[PDB]
């Protein structure tokens, strides 16, 4: 019997955390929880959950998942589900290594041969965004994600709607319909301005509108979608099937974006994907993170018929020894090749950059602004 | 033990009424109920409710609020809730004075440092409105409220839609998107004309449409909002949480406008604000009244994270000795400073102008027109 | 061109208010708003609304109603609708005297020849209630209203449910199915106890359960009604068609009980009755009041096919202010249509003026000191 | 310009955590988050949130609450809301000490003069529970909370339903309707058995059925409630207004039980209470905790008209950390409002520091080896 022996967390110099699960057989799994902003809390959670893992057979991923989720506390929100997601990724990494195959082979094998990706593109001017997109267009990309919000702060006025719309107008003029781009507001649109903004963006036909407002109610997406032809994307801030069911039942979300490093890992994200397919909703997993999280996302994409686009942030390949496995041709990525998640982690590099490891936005009136 | 000793009402030369609550400790509270149009009835109500106050400890605002609301009669509509609102304001004024702090400090302290205001601007011609707005624009204002209705009487025809739309068109041409304005119909739009009027106003992007029709059903706002990108504002004619729940559940209202001097005062308006936040609806309290009502509104604004805009009618400062506390920089007002509501009332002036204290609109067919 | 010249209000001994509308042709109308508890505020409302009346032709009741309701203010509410109701009753009194017929003849004439009435019966113990019911039974009454609970105190425990049921059981045992009684709870049951109380009352078959809890939500009655076979009655705390439509849409109420003296008078209550008929809801107008409000109720009952039972407070003090006492006599618990022109009450005005000069003028709390919701 | 200077956490014997917020003016606030089971994670959350507090004026409780809730992260959840709750309690403790009054005086003052409490009673067999209830009954208590099931094991068979009912029947037989008891099932009933269990418990009239199953759907409670007259209680597993609104919209819950130590503290629970009042839902705050959480609960109860019953864990260990023990004395099961400024607890800080140095630190499975959902 294989047994889990130790878990180790590593805080890393951007805003990442890796975890390492060791077994008595010398088979080691890697995981990547979301820390962004609550790193000490997530780390503590990982180590508290470690109590259910040490001494246990990591082959029983379902048992361990259920144990962490329901057995010793209330059902998790953003902290606990991130800790679970990280552990789950590592467990799947182990199982694939033990059985000598990529994770997707365990989960029923390939449903596709390659996966379409898209890249976030930044820039201060609209000129800076155009330039970034053109350089990636030379590298075969034709699908992008842009921040929808130009200015620092929320879209609150007709002036602020027009500035964001004009920025998009300039970006679209440089390409016409030769490229596709999604627009990500990070919830930084006021509820009153949401519908006019969405209507004004319609001539420039973005691929989706991601998180226009922050959903207080499940009805809000359905109500927004009724007014527009533009597809709405959401899922980043939802952590389990129980959260996603609410959103799917109301409708109004065209593209679901669960985060593998937040929504309870591979075990739960495969279930979210299958659930979504039954509502005719496409899957586009949220991945602004590192290579381990991206590998996890790819395994879900390669077994789920409804997966359409995979976000990637290509940095992440620093800690990966097998960089070519994640190379992109025409915006497409291939299935991971090595056993487990398919990431050969440079553990020595991880240890060194973890040894040297170290804000609030407000509106004009002094009131706190919701996190981006 | 502090005890309430006397209540006194004062009818004042515009269309205001102040009330004064005296205690045996010499700490005096001020309140401002809505009388507009039924002044003798509201005054009688205040004095009947006085029976629950005389001899009682004013520290127990919650007890007194509940006693006035439910204990001796049916639950209040427009008359009783106004009388309660006036008394409640005075009770809070007392508590703040007793404890030596502004009311917002009692209610959990500041959630913001300053509060954005907007001003009603009148004028017979569209030239007269432009001129009024430009003078306030020199005084730092960029947010306004205009009457939507030009002509005397209701918007009933295509001709009357076009005239109101052309007036707004001329106002917007003078500023472009440099100013924001809301449009207040006082319910003076016929149900059949509401949707065409709202569609015709869309190019001129007002900040909100306030009270377009008078809501017979709770469904009417939801149905209107489905057709437009423009935010709908409502709340003036609703008097308790029980009235507001109905409107919030249906949705369709973007901006809630309870009146502090109608909707049961600070005690109830803080609850309406919190309720609204749970539906992702912004608060913009209705205040076309005097300084006491405005101070009450500010205390709610300064503790409620969802408050966005505060109407003010700057006259009101005549009866206030501490005028600078309500001064406006860039459209922003500061938190009240003095204990209680933060209004030092010129009681001598109130007494004198109360000593010298003194219509029906019809349609063309002779039928009575609903009140504006 | 007849004009209203004056309105005068009178406060009277059984906490009633009468109102008198005079015209320049010498034709006088009487009305009765409900005051229970806010007498000075309702009285002030009546005189404020009088501004819309003095100088106007009282024949335009529809115009005057609409003017009082929507012209100078926000609509509705318990104060304004009670002021409006009393004024509307007097205007109808005038119109009938002018045209020389009872009010029902104006509103399309008789739909029935007599109207079943029923009375409240009180008593400290079940024996006292039984005796009062039997005394009324010897007069031909077989329909009754009783308080659901002994007296003050909210039903919030199993002990309290059980005592309330035991009382009802005892009263039912004395009669079997030979009488009908409705049970008025005055909203004095906590929401957690509502369903068990209703369930435990089922074997004793009350004709209706009236206001078991206070209607916070639109769905409250509908939810209660899905649990029981017992008819739910409500409406005494609703003051306009717009309030009643919500209740009727949701369902849950089998018997609507608008108050003619609270819900905007005859003009509004005939529209409430017609609305109710469309949802197959019976009309049993609320009337624990004086002879003017009762006459107004009768006129609605005599034109509304869905009217089923009329409450009256007669079970002698009601008749004190009326000279035409025989027009309100009861035979087998049935009342005849009013006979004289207008509302059909010959008001002893000199007795009114007399008892008005000598009229003078509480809060209940739980054990923990918190206020209890108002009951009477 | 007062500033927060330091936050310190203390883990204590009955698996409680106390938290202490210090300021530069020497005014100290105490708070009590709930830790049961994830102590290290909640403790880490408190110190992470401390970054938003150190250097700031504690008078801006609304600003600090909103900053902790929405500024640096995704909202909510059982960990963060518990950290926030404990911090919010201490800030309120500070504000009250600064202004020299109990917290309830700040939030609009008393709505009641005393608050009905009730205690959990345990026991291996029904005889043991009866005895414990009788021992408390001699102290004036007539309201109780009992475990719905003997102990661990899910009620998933007719045999298990029958044993649970037989226990309740025996306990009820000893008292008749002379006492009230609520039944806490801790979600330990399978969904297939939920309705029969509730139906079979009906004759013995529990005051409420608390958390019979785990709320998967919004409609779960509403569906259960349509089947029974028994009141359903829930809310201990909900952590914000946004969670509670869903339950209240759907209906099904008669008694809302937010935890002051889990649902974002005083600031949030007063808003939860006000939300509940609008749906006519009673407030019975969850509090199996220490004296700081209890005091926080009391302040909400004393300003919220809809508050009905306050749980306490007193039925001596609670009072161990408090020097002002008399302020929490019970008479007829009623507690008085807290007397001292702030939360009204005089914390034996030296006793706290002492017992904190000596604090040290399971998973249940079905017969088939699968994990059982967490219960306590
Ligand atoms: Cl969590
Ligand atoms: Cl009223
Ligand atoms: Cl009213
Ligand atoms: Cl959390």
């Amino acid at each position: 019997m294989v047994k889990i022996t130790r878990l180790t967390t590593y805080r890393l110099p951007p805003r990442w955390m890796f975890l390492k699960v060791e077994t008595d057989e010398g088979v080691t799994g890697w995981g990547e929880p979301v820390i962004e902003g609550r790193a000490r809390t997530v780390e503590a959670a990982v180590h508290e959950l470690s109590d259910y893992l040490i001494g246990q057979d990591p082959s029983r991923i379902n048992d361990l998942w259920q144990t962490m989720y329901r057995a010793g506390f209330y059902r998790g929100g953003p902290i606990l589900m991130s800790a679970i997601a990280g552990i789950d990724q590592a467990l799947w990494d182990i199982k694939g290594k033990v059985l000598g195959v990529p994770v997707y082979e365990l989960l029923g094998g390939l449903v596709r041969d390659k996966m379409r990706t898209y890249s976030w593109v930044g820039g201060d001017r609209p000129a800076d965004v155009i330039a970034g997109m053109k350089a990636l267009q030379a590298g075969g990309f034709d699908h992008f994600k842009l921040n929808g919000c130009e200015e620092m702060g929320i879209i609150d006025t007709s002036r602020a709607v027009d500035a964001a719309v004009a920025r998009v107008a300039e970006i679209r003029s440089a390409f016409g319909n030769t490229v596709e781009f999604g627009l990500d507001f990070h919830g930084r649109v006021s509820a009153p301005m949401a519908k006019v903004l969405i209507k004004e963006l319609e001539p420039y036909r973005p691929l989706f509108i991601e998180e226009p407002v922050l959903a207080e109610q499940a009805e809000t997406y359905a109500r927004l979608a009724a007014h527009t032809h533009l597809p709405i994307a959401a899922g980043e801030r939802m952590f389990s099937r129980f959260d996603f069911k609410r959103v799917l039942e109301a409708g109004g979300v065209s593209i679901l974006q669960p985060d593998l490093s937040h929504a309870g890992g591979i075990t739960e994200c495969v279930k979210i994907a299958a659930m979504a397919e039954a509502y005719d909703v496409a899957l586009a997993p949220h991945c602004p993170l590192g290579p381990i999280a991206l590998a996890a996302c790819l395994h879900v994409d390669f077994v789920s018929w409804n997966a359409t686009l995979q976000e990637q942030s290509m940095e992440l390949l620093d800690y990966v020894r097998n960089k070519a496995d994640f190379a992109l041709e025409g915006g497409y990525i291939r299935p991971p090749r090595l056993p487990g998640l398919g990431v050969d982690i440079d553990e020595a590099l991880v240890i060194e950059r973890s040894k040297e490891a170290p804000p609030v936005w407000r509106h004009a009136d002094g009131s706190v602004a919701e996190w981006a």
